[PDB]
RNA sequence: UCGACA
DNA sequence: ATGTCG
């Protein structure tokens, strides 16, 4: 049932909106494959979205067909739509995350991928392996 | 009016 | 508490 041969991604924050980071781990081993430097202001869902898209890019650049697990129904939908429907205000503090989101959407519109993006089933399996 | 995912 | 979708 759990596809162990996969990349798991999650967001961590302090505040929401607040300081946002995300990371990607090997679901089997728990090895940390990428971790993004904290972004001073963002939302949980923005970070969950950026983590997926970072994973797609990471896997694509490495010619890997592994799926990606996320526990975020929001982010999964945003990635599918190629569109992050965040409510976060736009100002000088949120400019960085909003630039990163814009660039993520732009990646999705300029690349193909066959990577299945799967929902991690927290209720049945416990916390996703990339959890902070 | 909630339900659900975080 | 907030950020999001069904
Ligand atoms: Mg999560
Ligand atoms: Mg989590």
């Amino acid at each position: 049932e759990i596809i162990w041969e996969s990349l798991s991604v999650d967001v961590g924050s302090q505040g929401n909106p607040g300081i946002v980071e995300y990371k990607g781990v090997d679901t089997k081993t728990g090895e940390v494959l990428f971790e993004r430097e904290p972004i001073p202001i963002g939302t949980n869902n923005m970070g969950e979205f950026l983590a997926i898209v970072h994973g797609l890019r990471y896997l694509k650049e490495r010619n890997s067909r592994k799926p990606i697990y996320s526990n975020s129904q929001t982010a999964i939908k945003w990635v599918k739509d190629k569109k992050a429907k965040s409510t976060l205000v736009r100002n000088e503090e949120t400019a960085l995350i909003w630039k990163l989101v814009d660039e993520a959407e732009e990646w999705l519109n300029t690349h193909t991928y066959e990577t299945p993006i799967l929902k991690w089933q927290t209720d049945k399996w416990g916390e996703i392996k990339a959890d902070y």
